[PDB]
Order: structure tokens, then C-alpha cells, then sequence
């Protein structure tokens, strides 16, 4: 038989699914959730051997350990140990599409383990082995005898081993196949790995056992009363003496208990379930669960003799909460949710797809620290510990079946096929059976990108029938089909329709009110955070808030899926698609995270944090209105710091305690601020600070901020009468200006400032020139490649229009000596193949103070694709340590992504002014800057800038950040105008019209002087 | 592997299901339904061997014919050749309830066949083998090599044999298992058999082939326009020159045709199906399909080339009809259906479960001849030919999946189990794929008696998704669960509620108007026709006609499941559960048919015919109001015969053509009749006769009848005053009377008329005594057995009250001589253990004309269960050939089943007064009789009677009809009153209160004389 090429065989001899078991024999240990002696971990060192095919595996390996084998850590992905290559592919299958067949060359991982079993385990009861995650299919032998087979890489596989194990030493033999018919339903946008990547354990259960238990909570109208209903099921001999006691604990206080014998109510004409019981406990004024306040109870389930012999005890954390969709709104405990979510893949730069507690906690700390309240299990059931953590810290979970068939043509070819229903159902049913008790899980998902098939309908109904407590969602086949309770599009824009045939992505605002439509809209995927992205993010959150039935979304995605590789010197670097010899690959498309692989934040993460704020603010005179977006909690760990500053210089500050009811408001009256004499703009800045530590944040954490412009005094005082008059020297090649120790040189052949002198030292390595192009972002490139050009993408439009190779023809270059200054006037035309793209007219005015006033006026042709930027650049000879500016900061910001930025006097070391995006591009811009200080230099005006050791050319010519070499000096980019970054998706033009440079005629002015 | 003990494996290497194929290579042959050279029948003589288990099957059988094996006919059940015993069990499984395991002793049927192929089939193409029916699971080998495995006894299993076939002799090897995990989903109340019981054939398709097609017909508001929609799917190498033409034919006239290349519309973000095409044909004024008028079109699907080379063609019959539920009603072509239905099992007394064309035709003819318009496929998909015949003759079909888990505890144990969804799905999905193109199939059914589980809901949805054309129904778990579009209870009563816990069977009238309920009600099973049954059938049909949303039901059931056995003499006799040594067995519960196994009518059939009439009548003066219950057809093959009779003697008659439109009315004026001068009751009997022969009926067929009482002239003249005078002889022991040669003897100890003489010849072999009991009907017994008494059952109630062994204590016996007569007055008390149950007070009067007038007045105790009858009985010495009577007839009729009966003079041979029920009981009664003639005797009055060679005693002491012997002379049972027979079900008291003998005091009078 070839079971790994048969969608009719998804397992052999596998035990039934169920919620997390520990088989406690003491009820207090169950209650306290302390470790169980009946649940052993088999994690540790195993013997591993790699083979090109299952046929290649030597018959002796079943009976005896192989000498060639190596000792490896388990859990692990065998790609991470370097046995074969991890493959990154986006849509296209890593194998030839020929269901259900896989290549005869199938990388086979032979794991083994010699382990010990106590006599006591074999003298009584049942001894089983649980494999939490095996990718993608595996056969299991024990002591040489075959046990079974199993598929689905993301759910536990369990087998009874009692009749196989002997006292003391035993040996496992797990032959794991990389490819199987299972792989056809596992086509997620991620690294294609394999092996025993989750926990392995041994569970001893009594013969007469708890085989399943469902916990439910239902509520009276105002949620002041609840009935906890627990349905318990058993295996073994049914006897009159059997009972179940379900007790409910709140810390140490037992709030409810119920005891009944077995034998459920009459179900049908043949009776009821004699092997079942339902316990109903009344709970007065229950503490409710939410991501805001994750109140938990502990439910202990005791199977026992009536006379008081505990046979075994299972347990779980209970969260009293209700999820329902009413009148088109998704409600948690009667209140409409606002999903501040992110899509999270299980990824580690070093370990691949093996999850650990430390990492999982770090993710949840960071998510909650950045105002996320939800997470999508994209696109599979997660590690069991994740759901427990979300229960405890507080995050709404979308639990998603392991069904992705994205590379099928058409996408629903398998999911419409009734012969593929058995395999699909197990990915849905065994998910529900495992996780249905977790309070954190609020929504079920039928998978991702598998079109819409009749199998989606059958399964949707199955979950509705089995579990009435949670809405079922699914995006495939149009995101509003009969398979989903929530409209859940991916990358639907706020206002713009993308009306594809059959599966249009309507404006989310437009979608809600289509003829006959009523359901809530929460995007399963939005704001593609690929490279320099997240532009246009605020547009989403303005809409989410304005529209009741727009209840948020899940950002794509959490972490960059980059992997650590090592160079000739042994130095680590972040690698992506293709870097492991893997081909075909979708290159850097695996990196779309708000955080890097090592969990270092991208600059976009702060933009998400600002938008997902839980407190809204308005200003009216001296009164600040604070509005709470919390649904259940009071502002009981919050105060408001406020700061008024004249262009960076602190004027007045104070603290006011935040006392806002959920959905409520607080009017905070500011003290009469004494206005200053000196000119400038007053800036109010408020920050919500948490004075006290929490489970998720430290004392002094900042949860929210906002800024306003207050009064402005425009400067009417002019500089003093100049102490000298600058001299001009004329040559055929050059205009040269001299004043004190300052010197300027304008080349008359080129028409640019080609050198500058402070004292006697050079100041330039490259002349000051106009620049209308940028090192293309990931959103600029889209899907375009050298082999396969996408002409619609921005980068190709600029290339084809000739923007990158257009050369400056000089039209005018003159010098005039004024009464107190010298005036250099120039004009340039940028041309490509007989087409004028840009004209740049400048005046440079240099007076007796030592200041150079540059005035730029640029014309852009209407029929040329809008330029990336409209500015200047040069390579300064200086290399300073610090960058000091008055403008938006501290972090990187761009026109369509600058709401999180605040205007203040910022001071950073040079290296921070560069964002190390793994795929190098235009980066580190700071907008709305009025003054920039770098070493001896000061620039003043109203500009946008970046400043680093790397040129735009080097940036656009390098594919990985580690290959970047610091150039001589410092590359300075000062733009009057910069195009938006986009990011609604990363495969088609996504920069909004209002952030495109399309005015035709642009003006900006800079003053360059020594500070 | 043990593949027959694993629900996860239901097939191995099996091909996809699909509508009926023939791989026609000529388009005209396809249009005309003529045979295809590409479809060979492998029916005929096979080689067969039997084994106790699969382990017992010798390994040589795979490549070599076993010498011990026999030559048998296939299709066949191996129980029918006597290899082992067929088992009849109703609910309790024929195997130990141990899912998924079956017995180690598992009877194995080894089938083999040596065959040859055409040369060209070896050259090229796809040669598959089709197994239409294998019970219950099998492995297939070809030329020694293993091909595949299959399950589900009631749907075809297909396997490709292309790579297995060779030149010359080829050999198949089929190992058939009686028990399998599939047995758990196949617990229908029926004989449990096994083997290859449906057709075996070979189909040679091209490699580029039509692999699937679906035909849909949708309409405008008035059905004057239709769009026929044909989606066609292909397999093989796609080519640009490939086309599909779907042509529509009305006889030899092409009405619509459509041609297209491959490649359907865009479905999702990955495109459309390149291997598919949908053809849309406009059809003006389509001839519509119904049971009344089965208008059929022919659609031909041609896979051809653009230049005009046919590759292959498929085809089906098309019936333009629309099924929808609107406003609570089931509509067919916009008109509310009235389902005159029956359940039909696939049964034959000799061939077991093998179906033949002749039998299937014989059933449909009889069904249609008895006013049925609908059939339920209880409880499995049928032999392919049943659907074709139903299309062509016109019968509404409920197609039912092969899923019955009746003996589970509780009934839904498997069906609520997600681990049984895979195996369940295939039984539903492969059914729809096979039968969806049939116009006869109006309703899909999810199975029968399997409780209600999540799987039902999931599978319900799957069909609603895949085929919106047809409603989905299912009865399990309370007949109104979320898994049914129709309220479809089994054995719910008209007015009486049976408020069972969890699964009540409400009054069908009450059920409709339950709070919130809107759906239509059609009983999937009603009126249990077990033995002498169908009492209270008219109550259903009155309710069906009055209540729009009561739309009928399916009678249980069509045919007795009795098998032919043979005695040592060689005589055939009808056998039931237990008669093959089968134990546990459910005895006679397999026979619940309106006909015997050989399709001979039970009396109950004529009652079903009468109540399911399509013409309703009312009388007003001399005017008959005839109303058509037809929805679509005009009365175009009908004329009315009206007959007027004075107590049997014809008075006036005539003919009137019926010109009634559907739902229309007609008035027929009767010519003023001769007013009879002589006394008596006038009767009117109208008949609807079909002058012309049809496809389903002979010329002169009677389809409807009705009777009325017209004017009555009561008799006022007294009988001729006689000359002679009866002479009394008194004795201690006897009272005797003489008149002429006629003589009467009254025993003064017993109090009964013990003998009668005419000349020397004596008239009685047993005294004339009171009878209060009957030989218990199947509806009297129910489930009650000797080993397990059901005290609630009617028979047991009588038994316990001592009705059967009560003795006649004589209270009074006096003789008086009158002026012209002798008067014998008696009084008897019936007592069991000191309790007087009955008292009988009689007066016998013998006058000078030799006429004996009996007056009977009975008292029944109120605390005793109501008596089965109140009458007299005796054994006459006479054996005459004829029975001539004036009353209801000619067929057997009972108080709650006498509507089909008609009042007239009836004359039948004696054996016709007996009804040969396989399980004998009270039978052959006729009610409302005013005169009875037998030999020299005549009885007059108003009585109910049966007359046979079998005593009530023998009938109740004899368990099989073939064991009955004719007793000396003739037994006569004249009842003044007879209890209803019942039959709403056959496991609890079902006789309606108005047909129970509960008046406490009863009167009746008979006149006995000798003409
Ligand atoms: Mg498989
Ligand atoms: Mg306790
Ligand atoms: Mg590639
Ligand atoms: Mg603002
Ligand atoms: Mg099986
Ligand atoms: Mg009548
Ligand atoms: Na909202
Ligand atoms: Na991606
Ligand atoms: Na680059
Ligand atoms: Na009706
Ligand atoms: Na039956
Ligand atoms: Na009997």
C-alpha cells in the first residue's frame, strides 16, 4: 500500500480527538494545573536518519538503531539541521500538481527513540503516545511492531501502545514523509519544512476514563446570571457506582459543584447515551472573560465512584463569555467588538516551525503592548500552549482548520470534490474537538484560500450544528459566500473597488450595504506589511470606527519569515526565498511582518499601535475630551501626561488621572498656559501612561498618544544687517563665492553646486543634484521580476519612462552680484529618448551672513508616471555620530504612514536613521522636518529627509541587507515632496491618489548654513 | 490489512461516481437509447465457492479455478442457492454491536469468471468494470493481480482494468464479505443476505472522455419558457479542437442545440475549470413532466471535434419539471402535490434481492393501477433500471441513501460521530452523482432510522448546496429536525398524539400548526399493512384532502418479504423470519405488504385504491358533482358508469363521458328513475372507467367508484300467515321442536342449539354458541411473544381477562308454546375466576313457517377489555361451493376498512371467502350484510360474517398458512358487532376508539331459515 498517496487513508489505528488531557489522580493537582505524573514528555535527544525515498529505508531500522544515524533534538524540523533544503513558495505547490500523487523522490526522515516505561504503567490502564505535530505524514512502529499511520501536520496524532510496550526499555520507529496527499491541503504562504516539529508525550489513562468533555456558558439578558453546562463522556465498563463531579473554582474559592451518575437524557427512540452525563451549575454574577479583562475560572472534572474513589481528573481554564452575531454586529458579552488583530504564523529564525514558550510569550507581550487584541491562526491549528496563553493574557483567537489549496486551478478543485470531503472534515472536526473548550477562541475558520466548494458548506453546517457558541468564517470564493457568518475579505481597500470577475474585492464601506447584505465585516487579511509598508493604515481605522458593521481586521502579518544563514566568516544573516538553493521560490515575499524574525520591531509596528489606541481624543480650546473605546473595563491603570512645547523647547507639563467608564468620556481642563514672546509653533502632546505593571506590560508603559497644533507666532523679525558682502570669482568652468571662511563652487558645465568649504575643509563628495527617483520599495516592485516583468507596477513604470537613467541637460547657469549677496540662477531639463520629463529651476542666494537660500521650482510632465520624489541629494564628506532635527519622529515615517510620528526636537545616533529591511530600499525618511542638524551643517525649511551611509543606488542594487557596505561619507536626501509608500497589498499599485506626486508644478525652499 | 473492519477505508482504487454511461460511438444510437457496443453485460454463469471466513480462502484461487466450486447464475444472493441461511431481524443487528469490528466467522463468497475482450479494447482506451450491487463488501483481482476494494451494497463500484487486461483468456476473482463495517450503516428491517446481487458489466470509454454531466431545468413564472442547463466535465488531454454539443430531442424533432469549446466561466482568483463547459438551451413552451403525464425529452451529450468527428456520446431522458417548497407547500410545476405513495423494498420470493425488469414493471403497473403516484426507495438507492422506468411510466420517487443505523443505542451513536462522516458522506454523495439527472427523483433522503446527528446536518447542507432543484428530507431524531425540508414522520396518527419523550409522534393535524412551524407534512411511513390491516386508512385521506399542508404519505409497505421454501413432498410455501434457522429473528414482521411476495393483492390494496382516487363525488338530488384531483391532466380517458339497484336487483344504468379539467368540476343530471313499488333500499353506484388502454393499464380499467343510499321504501306487509304449528318435546336434557321434516334441538344443560335436522340429515357438527373472541390479528399481537409478553397488547389484555377460556354458565333456559310458535328463552354468563365478563340474553322463536328468529342482547362488563367481537358461531356439516350474500363486498372488509366495499348481491366460491395470510388470523369477514346464503341455509338481519373451512381455534393455533388443514364441514362466524382491525402501527393498540366495542350493552337479531 501507498497510504501517503491516498486521500482515503488519513490515518490508521489513530485514537479519537479530545481537549487537552493530563490524567491527574489527585484533584488538587488538577485544580492548580500542576504537572501530572501520568503525562510524560518524550522531548529530548532522538536518533535521526535521512533518506531520499521511503523505498530507500533499510528493513533493519524497524528492529535496530542505525549506525549512520545522528543524535538530534526533538521537536525540530530536519531542514534546520541541514538534511535537505527548506522551500519557500507563495502559491505554486512545491511539488508537481497531480493529486493525489507525490514525487517518488520523497525526503524521508527516520526518527527513533529508546525510552523507559515503568512497570506501573503496564500493570494497569492504558498507555498512549501523543504526537502533537508531524509534517506531513508518518508511519509508527514500536518495538518492531507496526502501530499506525497519520496525516494533518498541525494536530495531535494519538495511538494506544499498551499491547506494544514492555517493562523498562522500549524503542520507537517513526518514519516521516515530507510529501503526501496531505500536502495538497497544506499550501500556506510559508516555508515548506518537515519532521517531528511539535511535542511528543506519553499519557497514562485509567481503563475507565474521561474520553471527552465539552464546557459551555450561557447567560441571562444582562449577564448577571450564567449556567455552566459541562457534558462529560467516558470509556470502559459502565457501572451504577460511577459518577462525575464538576466543580468550579475562582482561585481557591469553590463557587459551584454538581454531581450526577452516568446516563444522559433520552435522545431518540433507542434511548440516550448511557456513557454520558451533563452537569449544569448555576453561577451568580459571574466574572466575565475578555481580552480587556481575561477573568478565568477553573473547572475540575472528576470521574469517580459514588463512595469517593477518584478514578481520574481532567481540568481546564473557563472563561465566562458569550459570542453572538446580532443585527449584523459581532458581540462579545452584548458589546460590539473592534478587532485590533494580526495574522500570526508559527515561525522562528533559528528553529523554523518549532514553537517554544519563551517565543510564544514574547509575541503576546509585544502584541498586547502594541494595542492588538486578537490573533488569527494562519493557517492551521496552533501549538496547544498558544491557546492557553491567549486564555490567560487575553487575546481573541480565530482558530483555523489546516486546509489550504491555493495552488489548485481553479482554487476550489479539491474543495468542491466530494472525494476530498473525508480528508477535509478531519481537519475541521479534530480541530473543534481539541480547542472548543478554550475561552480565547471566539471564531472558527474553515481554512484559507481554497476557493468555495460544497465541502466548505457541509463543514460550515457541521460546526454550526456541533458548536452553536462560535461564528464560523471563511474567505474563499468571494469572502461573502454561504460558508461564512462574517464578510472576511483579504486586502479589500477602504474606498477603492477592485472588481475582479467572480470574486471582486469591494470597498469595505461599499460591501456592507450591497443589496440584501447584513453580516459584519472583519478582514481576515489586510495592510500587507511587506518591507517599507503600512501606508494608508489610518484610512482603515477611520473607517472601522465610523462604521458600526466594520469591526476591524487582521494585519498581515506578525513576524518576518526569514531564516538564519551563515557566511564564510561564520557570521549570521537573515535569508529568504531562494537562499537555500530552493527553486522555484517567491523570493522575499515570505517577509511581510511588523517585526523582524528576531522580534525586533519594524517602524510600521508603532503606526499600528497609534491607530489601534483604546482612547480617542479631541481638542476644543483648553478642554481635552478623552473617549474610551474599552467595552468592559474602567481606566483603572491610566493617567494622562500632557506637554506644551514651542518648537522642541518645553513650556509647561502636567499629569491628570484618567477616570473613564467603558464607552465613556472625560473632560480634562488644561491650566491657562502662559504664551511665550519668541516666534514659533506651540505643540500640545498628550500620552496615556500606565503607572502600574501588568501581566503583559511594565510600569510607565505608554498605551496611547496624540498631538495638536496650538497657537502660532510667525516670525516678523528679520536678521541683522550683514557684517560683510560675499565675493564672486568667474571662470569658464565655475562660479565661486567667498565669505569669511566659507566657500561655494558651482560648476558651469553641469550647473550644480559641486563643492563647499567650511574653514579650509571639503564638504562634498558628490555634487548637490536633483533627484526624482528612489530605491524601490517592495510595494514599488510588486510581483515584477527580471524574467517576468509586470508593466503595471510602479518600478517598471519609472524604468520604462526613463526616470532612472534620465540625464540633466543644463539650460541656464548665471551669476549676479547683488548689494548684499551673490545670486546663482540655474535651469535643468531631464530627458529620455527625446522626451522632457522634468524641468528644475533653482536660485541660490548667498548673503553676508554665510547662509545659502536655495529655491527650487520643478515641472513634471503630465504623461510621465508620477515621480517617486521631488528633491535634492548629495554625498557629504562628514561622518557625524548624531542626527538632530525638528520634525516628525523619532522613528521612520512617510506621507501615508506618519500619524504615529510626533513633532518634536529629536536626537538619534546615525545608525538609527537607517531601517535594516532585509530587502534594502528607500528607508528612514522623516517627514515635516523644519530644521536638520548634521555635524557642522544645518538645513531649514519644510522638507522630508533620510540620511545614511548607503546611497539610493547601492540600496536598489543590493538584494540583502548584510551585503550592504557603508560608503565613504554620508548620503543625504532632502525632498520637498515624497510619494506615498502604499501597502494595501504588495502585488499591485496601492499608493492612494492623494499621496501621489501629480500636481505638475512643485515648489520648495531650503536654507543651508553652518550652525 | 483488515479493510472490512475500518470505516476510514470504504474503497481502494475505486473510480468516481457519475450518471449512467454507455460510451456510445454513434449519436443516433444514443438518441434512441439503443444498445452500445462499448457496454457489455457480464451477467450469466459464474464460478462460485463458499468459505467460513476470508482466512479460509486458499491462495490458489487468485490464479486458478477451484475444482470444488460450483457453476451459478450472477446476479444472485448466495443464500438463494442455499450456501447459508438468510437472516431476518428488524432492529437488533445480525452481528454483535461492536463498531467497527465484525465476527471472525465471516461468510465469504468467492466468485470468478473467465472472459475475453475485443482486440481494439486492448489496443487503446479505458476498459472499466462496473459492479452495480455487491453485499456488503468485496476485494477484486484480475489475472492474479489485485485491483481494488469497495463498500456500500446499494451503489455501483467501478474499477479501471486497462493495465490488467491481456490477450486471450482473462480471469476475474471477487472475494465477497457478508459482514463489514459497512454493515453498521445497513440495518434495514429486512432479510440480511450477501453476494453479487446486481449487474456486472464492462464499459470501454475513450481516454478523452465525458466523465460527468448534470442536467438542470429552470422556468419562468408560468412555465411557458425554460432554460435547459448542461454542465459537462471531461477527462484526458485537453485540445483546442474539442467541442461539446448538447442537443435536445422531442421524438425525432430537435428542439434545441448548443455547441461550445471547453473552459467554463471564471470561478475564483485562480480562473475556471478548463476541463468543463456549461450549455444553455432555450426551450419555448416545454412539455412538462409529472406522474400524471410523464412527458420526456432526450438530451444527447456529444464529445466531438470542431470539424465534426464524434469522440463519444452520452445521453439521458429529460423531464421538464420544477420541485420547490413555497409558503409551506411542496409544489411540482407550481401546483400542490398530493402524494399517494408507498414504500418499496427490492424483494423477490425466489431470487431474494435481485431485481428483474419484468418484476419492476409488474410492480409499477400494479401501483399505478391502484392509484399510487409515488414510491420511496426504502431504504437504499435502487437498481439503475428502476429510475428509468419511473421516468417513463410516471412515478414520483424519493431516492434514499443507504444509511440505516437502527439497532444502535442510542439510534444516533454513529451519525453524531465525526469519525463516521467519511463513510456516511460517500453513501449520500455517490447517490446524488448517480441519480440527479432523473426527472422521477423529486426528493433526496438522508437515509432512515439513524437518529439525528451532526453528520446528518452536514450532509443535508451538502445536497442543498450541490442540487437546489430537490428538497431534502429525513425522519430520524423526531421528523422535524434541522436535517429535513419536510415534516416526514413514521406512523404518526391523524388525531391522536403519542407524546413520546424527545421524539414525539404528534397528531399530523396538530403537528403542522406547532408554534413556529411552517413546513409541509408527508409521512415517509404510515398505515402499517401487516397481515389483516389498514384499518383507519380513510381517516388519513380525509385529513390529507382537508389540510393543504398535509400532502399525503408513503404506505408501509409494498410487498411481503416472504421467501419460498420447500417441504419433503416438493410443495412451495411462504416462509418468514426463523424458517431458515435464523435466530434471533423477528418472526412475521417482514411481511407488511399490500401484496404477497408473488404480487397477489391483499384485501387492503383495494382500500388504498379507493382512498387514493383522483375523482371526488358529491350527491345533491339527482345531480352527481364530480371533482378532479388531478393537477395537470384533463379527464381525457374517462367515462362515468352510473348504476341504480334495489337491494342488488338492477333498476337503471347508463354512461356519461367525463370532461373535467384538472382541479375542475362537472355536473351530471340523472334521468328520472322508475320509482320501485316494492319495498327495499335503493342504491346508486358510480364508476369511472378508462375506455382506452394505456402504457400502465388495460382497456376498460376501473379507476374510481362511490356509493350512495337513495330513497328507501320500508316493508309494511306481514309474511304469509302459515297453516302448520310447531310441536314441542320436553326432556330433562333437551327442548325439541318439530315442523314437517325440519327439527331443532336445544340442550338444557349448555343452553345452546346443539343440533338441527332436515329429514334424517343433521345440520350441525358443533353447537351454535356465543363468540366474544377472534383469532388474534397481527395488530392484536404486536411485539408480544411467549418469551416476552407485552401486557399492553390487545391479545394479552383479552388473555389476562380470561376472554379465551371463559365458560358459559347457564342462568336460564325456558320453553314456551305460543299460538303460532315455540319460544325458547335463554341466558348465559361468561366467567373467569369469579368475574362475569359477558352476559348473553337470547330468545329463539320458531313459527309455523320453519323460520327461526333469534334475538340476542349482550351485557359486557365495563372493567373488562372490550371484546374482539359480539356474535354467534357454529360448525355446519354442509360443504357448499358458493357463498351468495347481500352486503358489503366482494372483498374482505372490516368496520375500519370497509370504504372500498360496495353494497350489492355478491356471489363467490367458498375459498374466496378465505384470505390466505401467511400468518393466519381472523379473516375474510364481510360487514353490513342483510342476507346470507350457503347450501340450503339463509340468514337475514344486519350482521358481519366470515365463513371458511378453518375454525377460529385452528387459525390462532397455526403459525403458517400452509400448515392449515380443512376441517370437516364449514365454520360460520356471524357477528352483530366486530372490533376494528387497526394498523396505524403494528406494535401498540392502534384501533380507534369509535371502532372499539365499548357500548356495554349490544343488540342484534338474526332470522335463520331453510329455502
Ligand atoms: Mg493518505
Ligand atoms: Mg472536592
Ligand atoms: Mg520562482
Ligand atoms: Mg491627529
Ligand atoms: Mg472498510
Ligand atoms: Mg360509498
Ligand atoms: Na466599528
Ligand atoms: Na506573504
Ligand atoms: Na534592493
Ligand atoms: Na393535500
Ligand atoms: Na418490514
Ligand atoms: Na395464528
Amino acid at each position: 500500500r501507498r497510504d501517503w498517496e491516498n486521500p482515503g487513508v488519513t490515518q490508521l489505528n489513530r485514537l479519537a480527538a479530545h481537549p487537552p488531557f493530563a490524567s491527574w489522580r489527585n484533584s488538587e493537582e488538577a485544580r492548580t494545573d500542576r504537572p501530572s505524573q501520568q503525562l510524560r514528555s518524550l522531548n529530548g535527544e532522538w536518533r535521526f536518519a535521512w533518506f531520499p525515498a521511503p523505498e530507500a529505508v533499510p528493513e533493519s531500522w524497524l528492529e535496530c538503531d542505525l549506525p549512520e544515524a545522528d543524535t538530534v533534538v526533538v521537536p525540530s524540523n530536519w531542514q534546520m539541521h541541514g538534511y535537505d533544503a527548506p522551500i519557500y513558495t507563495n502559491v505554486t505547490y512545491p511539488i508537481t500538481v497531480n493529486p493525489p500523487f507525490v514525487p517518488t523522490e520523497n525526503p524521508t526522515g527516520c526518527y527513533s527513540l529508546t525510552f523507559n516505561v515503568d512497570e506501573s504503567w503496564l500493570q494497569e490502564g492504558q498507555t498512549r503516545i501523543i504526537f502533537d505535530g508531524v509534517n506531513s505524514a508518518f508511519h509508527l512502529w514500536c518495538n518492531g511492531r507496526w502501530v499506525g499511520y497519520g496525516q494533518d501536520s498541525r494536530l495531535p496524532s494519538e495511538f494506544d501502545l499498551s499491547a506494544f510496550l514492555r517493562a523498562g526499555e522500549n524503542r520507537l520507529a517513526v518514519m516521516v514523509l515530507r510529501w503526501s496527499d496531505g500536502s495538497y491541503l497544506e499550501d500556506q504562504d510559508m516555508w515548506r519544512m518537515s519532521g517531528i516539529f511539535r511535542d511528543v508525550s506519553l499519557l497514562h489513562k485509567p481503563t475507565t476514563q474521561i474520553s471527552d468533555f465539552h464546557v459551555a456558558t450561557r447567560f441571562n439578558d444582562d449577564f448577571s446570571r450564567a449556567v455552566l453546562e459541562a457534558e462529560v463522556q467516558m470509556c470502559g465498563e459502565l457501572r451504577d457506582y460511577l459518577r462525575v463531579t464538576v466543580s468550579l473554582w475562582q482561585g481557591e474559592t469553590q463557587v459551584a459543584s454538581g454531581t450526577a451518575p452516568f446516563g444522559g437524557e433520552i435522545i431518540d427512540e433507542r434511548g440516550g447515551y448511557a456513557d454520558r452525563v451533563t452537569l449544569r451549575l448555576n453561577v451568580e454574577n459571574p466574572k466575565l472573560w475578555s481580552a480587556e479583562i481575561p477573568n478565568l475560572y477553573r473547572a475540575v472534572v472528576e470521574l469517580h465512584t459514588a463512595d469517593g474513589t477518584l478514578i481520574e481528573a481532567e481540568a481546564c481554564d473557563v472563561g465566562f463569555r458569550e459570542v453572538r452575531i446580532e443585527n449584523g454586529l459581532l458581540l462579545l458579552n452584548g458589546k460590539p467588538l473592534l478587532i485590533r488583530g494580526v495574522n500570526r504564523h508559527e515561525h522562528h529564525p533559528l528553529h523554523g516551525q518549532v514553537m517554544d514558550e519563551q517565543t510564544m510569550v514574547q509575541d503576546i507581550l509585544l502584541m498586547k503592548q502594541n494595542n492588538f487584541n486578537a490573533v488569527r491562526c494562519s493557517h492551521y491549528p496552533n501549538h496547544p500552549l498558544w491557546y492557553t496563553l491567549c486564555d490567560r493574557y487575553g487575546l481573541y483567537v480565530v482558530d483555523e482548520a489546516n486546509i489550504v489549496t491555493h495552488g489548485m486551478v481553479p482554487m476550489n478543485r479539491l474543495t468542491d470534490d466530494p472525494r476530498w470531503l473525508p480528508a477535509m472534515s478531519e481537519r475541521v472536526t479534530r480541530m473543534v474537538q481539541r480547542d472548543r473548550n478554550h475561552p480565547s477562541v471566539i471564531i472558527w475558520s474553515l481554512g484559507n484560500e481554497s476557493g468555495h466548494g460544497a465541502n466548505h458548506d457541509a463543514l460550515y453546517r457541521w460546526i454550526k450544528s456541533v458548536d452553536p457558541s462560535r461564528p464560523v468564517q471563511y474567505e474563499g470564493g468571494g469572502a461573502d459566500t454561504t460558508a461564512t457568518d462574517i464578510i472576511c475579505p483579504m486586502y479589500a481597500r477602504v474606498d477603492e473597488d477592485q472588481p475582479f470577475p467572480a470574486v471582486p474585492k469591494w470597498s469595505i464601506k461599499k460591501w456592507l450595504s450591497l443589496p440584501g447584505e447584513t453580516r459584519p465585516l472583519i478582514l481576515c487579511e489586510y495592510a500587507h506589511a511587506m518591507g517599507n509598508s503600512l501606508g494608508g493604515f489610518a484610512k482603515y481605522w477611520q473607517a472601522f470606527r465610523q462604521y458600526p458593521r466594520l469591526q476591524g481586521g487582521f494585519v498581515w502579518d506578525w513576524v518576518d519569515q526569514s531564516l538564519i544563514k551563515y557566511d564564510e566568516n561564520g557570521n549570521p544573516w537573515s535569508a529568504y526565498g531562494g537562499d537555500f538553493g530552493d527553486t522555484p521560490n517567491d523570493r522575499q515575499f515570505c517577509m511581510n511582518g511588523l517585526v523582524f524574525a528576531d522580534r525586533t520591531p519594524h517602524p510600521a509596528l508603532t503606526e499600528a499601535k497609534h491607530q489601534q489606541q483604546f482612547f480617542q481624543f479631541r481638542l476644543s480650546g483648553q478642554t481635552i475630551e478623552v473617549t474610551s473605546e474599552y467595552l468592559f473595563r474602567h481606566s483603572d491603570n491610566e493617567l494622562l501626561h500632557w506637554m506644551v512645547a514651542l518648537d522642541g523647547k518645553p513650556l509647561a507639563s502636567g499629569e491628570v488621572p484618567l477616570d473613564v467608564a467603558p464607552q465613556g468620556k472625560q473632560l480634562i481642563e488644561l491650566p491657562e498656559l502662559p504664551q511665550p514672546e519668541s516666534a514659533g509653533q506651540l505643540w500640545l502632546t498628550v500620552r496615556v501612561v500606565q503607572p502600574n505593571a501588568t501581566a503583559w506590560s511594565e510600569a510607565g508603559h505608554i498605551s496611547a498618544w496624540q498631538q495638536w497644533r496650538l497657537a502660532e507666532n510667525l516670525s516678523v523679525t528679520l536678521p541683522a544687517a550683514s557684517h560683510a558682502i560675499p565675493h564672486l570669482t568667474t571662470s569658464e568652468m565655475d562660479f565661486c563665492i567667498e565669505l569669511g571662511n566659507k566657500r561655494w563652487q558651482f560648476n558651469r558645465q553641469s550647473g550644480f553646486l559641486s563643492q563647499m568649504w567650511i574653514g579650509d575643509k571639503k564638504q562634498l563628495l558628490t555634487p548637490l543634484r536633483d533627484q526624482f527617483t528612489r530605491a524601490p520599495l517592495d510595494n514599488d516592485i510588486g510581483v515584477s521580476e527580471a524574467t517576468r516583468i509586470d508593466p503595471n507596477a510602479w518600478v517598471e513604470r519609472w524604468k520604462a519612462a526613463g526616470h532612472y537613467q534620465a540625464e540633466a541637460a543644463l539650460l541656464q547657469c548665471t551669476a549676479d552680484t547683488l548689494a548684499d549677496a551673490v545670486l546663482i540662477t540655474t535651469a535643468h531639463a531631464w530627458q529620455h529618448q527625446g522626451k522632457t520629463l522634468f524641468i528644475s529651476r533653482k536660485t541660490y542666494r548667498i548673503d553676508g551672513s554665510g547662509q545659502m537660500a536655495i529655491t527650487v521650482d520643478v515641472e513634471v510632465a503630465s504623461d510621465t508616471p508620477h515621480p517617486a520624489r521631488i528633491g535634492l541629494n548629495c554625498q557629504l564628506a562628514q561622518v557625524a555620530e548624531r542626527v538632530n532635527w525638528l520634525g516628525l519622529g523619532p522613528q521612520e515615517n512617510y506621507p501615508d504612514r506618519l500619524t504615529a510620528a510626533c513633532f518634536d526636537r529629536w536626537d538619534l545616533p546615525l545608525s538609527d536613521m537607517y531601517t535594516p529591511y532585509v530587502f534594502p530600499s528607500e528607508n528612514g525618511l522623516r517627514c515635516g522636518t523644519r530644521e536638520l542638524n548634521y555635524g557642522p551643517h544645518q538645513w531649514r525649511g519644510d522638507f522630508q529627509f533620510n540620511i545614511s551611509r548607503y546611497s539610493q543606488q547601492q540600496l536598489m542594487e543590493t538584494s540583502h541587507r548584510h551585503l550592504l557596505h557603508a560608503e565613504e561619507g554620508t548620503w543625504l536626501n532632502i525632498d520637498g515632496f515624497h510619494m506615498g509608500i502604499g501597502g494595501d497589498d504588495s502585488w499591485s499599485p496601492s499608493v492612494s491618489a492623494e499621496f501621489q506626486l501629480s500636481a505638475g508644478r512643485y515648489h520648495y525652499q531650503l536654507v543651508w548654513c553652518q550652525k
